[PDB]
């Protein structure tokens, strides 16, 4: 589509889509210009694929973890907020979609993890992940269950997994370094060891999904769930009297949830730029704007600090906001989905029985760092001059080991399947040092210089 004078949204179905359409039909009776609000399933993987071709929506709303490999890869125009403007949102929600330096979404709402809890059931919801078998033994009497949740999904797990040591990459002197992947320690081990011993016990199923994990908390049939702020307008609906706090801590750590700025993007390709950037500064980050879609779904803790100021007097909003305190911002590197994807899998795999945890965990760490260096290497070589990638060919077609790499497979493989064959072949580590050896061989200092501050520390 991309047709110019209209707007196309797209925002996930678990947010409040008929709250923002209300704030674009304002735009269109103030404007004439018509906008169109969708929720697609996977946008969020749909978006690069469309956005490369120059279509997709103008605007497109995800946690910020996303961007930053959609703006590496050119697709979100850079926004330009005047110095007024600005001021109107809190500095950390700024911060969360600056990527190399550049602005590359508007910032809309802060959202974290909270312990939901039915107070009929739980007037005391317990401050420990290792009581709760001890809880649901006795609810389990009761024809109830403890806990609930989205097991399918690890923002959902990785709040316990990272709460003893689990980290996605570790962050040093204000850049993460990709080699160093926390999926395999210590820590992340006994979170998710803890969380299948749950399920071999019995306190919990592996397949709960997320809309299981919501009806059984909306119907009544269990006394906790965990869930972000945006889950809240079906348990108001529902005859549930709920309160919201503190994650549980395991062993004495808080559980440390990735928060998310829900964040709107501008396609790169969309020539509507000026309108998007109207309706994101002047109808939906407005009180009114936000207003509409809160009500709709709540937002969490919203960027824009006049409307925040009546929120953060919610003590629903003052639980996700210290959640959000004890958890870590999401960095929105492009290796974030190589850290997602893995974890996911490996969840799953653990949780089902179809692999231990040791061996899961040792499988994630392996898929994660060796995604995020073929992320890394991908892109260094896209910066090569199609005659370079050629020269390029011809050094690496001589490095040995068990067997070379033939002739035929690099001939006509672009800078992704070279990044592929490489590390097949090298493993991540040798895979890089040939790359960069070759840059300053074939005369592109640049990229070699840049690539050594890379793994800098
Ligand atoms: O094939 C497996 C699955 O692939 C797709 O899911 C991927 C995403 O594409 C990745 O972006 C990532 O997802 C993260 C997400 O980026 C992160 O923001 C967070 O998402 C929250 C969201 O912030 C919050 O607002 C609310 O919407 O809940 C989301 C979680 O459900 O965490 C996600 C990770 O759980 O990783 C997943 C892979 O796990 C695809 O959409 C799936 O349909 C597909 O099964």
């Amino acid at each position: 589509k991309i047709e110019e004078g209209k707007l196309v949204i797209w925002i996930n179905g678990d947010k409040g889509y008929n709250g923002l359409a209300e704030v674009g039909k304002k735009f269109e009776k103030d404007t004439g210009i018509k906008v169109t609000v969708e929720h697609p399933d996977k946008l969020e993987e749909k978006f690069p694929q469309v956005a490369a071709t120059g279509d997709g929506p103008d605007i497109i709303f995800w946690a910020h973890d996303r961007f930053g490999g959609y703006a590496q890869s050119g697709l979100l125009a850079e926004i330009t907020p005047a110095a007024a403007f600005q001021d109107k949102l809190y500095p950390f929600t700024w911060d969360a979609v600056r990527y190399n330096g550049k602005l590359i979404a508007y910032p809309i709402a802060v959202e974290a993890l909270s312990l939901i809890y039915n107070k009929d059931l739980l007037p005391n919801p317990p401050k420990t992940w290792e009581e709760i078998p001890a809880l649901d033994k006795e609810l389990k009497a009761k024809g109830k269950s403890a806990l609930m949740f989205n097991l399918q999904e690890p923002y959902f797990t990785w709040p316990l997994i990272a709460a003893d040591g689990g980290y996605a990459f570790k962050y040093a002197a204000g850049k993460y370094d990709i080699k160093d992947v926390g999926v395999d320690n210590a820590g992340a081990k006994a979170g998710l060891t803890f969380l299948v011993d749950l399920i071999k016990n019995k306190h919990m199923n592996a397949d709960t999904d997320y809309s299981i994990a919501e009806a059984a908390f909306n119907k009544g049939e269990t006394a906790m769930t965990i869930n972000g702020p945006w889950a809240w307008s079906n348990i108001d609906t529902s005859a549930v009297n709920y309160g919201v706090t503190v994650l549980p801590t395991f062993k004495g750590q808080p559980s440390k949830p990735f928060v998310g700025v829900l964040s709107a993007g501008i396609n790169a390709a969309s020539p509507n730029k000026e309108l998007a950037k109207e309706f994101l500064e002047n109808y939906l980050l407005t009180d009114e704007g936000l207003e509409a879609v809160n009500k709709d779904k709540p937002l969490g803790a919203v960027a824009l600090k006049s409307y925040e100021e009546e929120l953060a007097k919610d003590p629903r909003i003052a639980a996700t906001m210290e959640n959000a305190q004890k958890g870590e911002i999401m960095p929105n590197i492009p290796q974030m989905s190589a850290f997602w994807y893995a974890v996911r899998t490996a969840v799953i795999n653990a949780a089902s029985g179809r692999q231990t945890v040791d061996a899961a965990l040792a499988a994630a760490q392996t898929n994660a760092a060796r995604a995020a260096a073929l992320c890394r290497l991908s892109t260094y070589l896209e910066e090569l001059e199609a005659v370079e990638l050629k020269k390029f060919k011809l050094y690496l077609g001589t490095a040995t080991e068990e067997g070379k790499i033939p002739w035929g497979s690099m001939e006509k493989a672009g800078p992704l399947e070279m990044a592929q064959l490489l590390i097949t072949h090298f493993g991540p580590e040798e895979a890089w040092r040939l790359a960069l050896s070759t840059f300053e061989r074939i005369n592109r200092k640049d990229l070699w210089e840049r690539g050594q501050r890379e793994d800098l520390v």
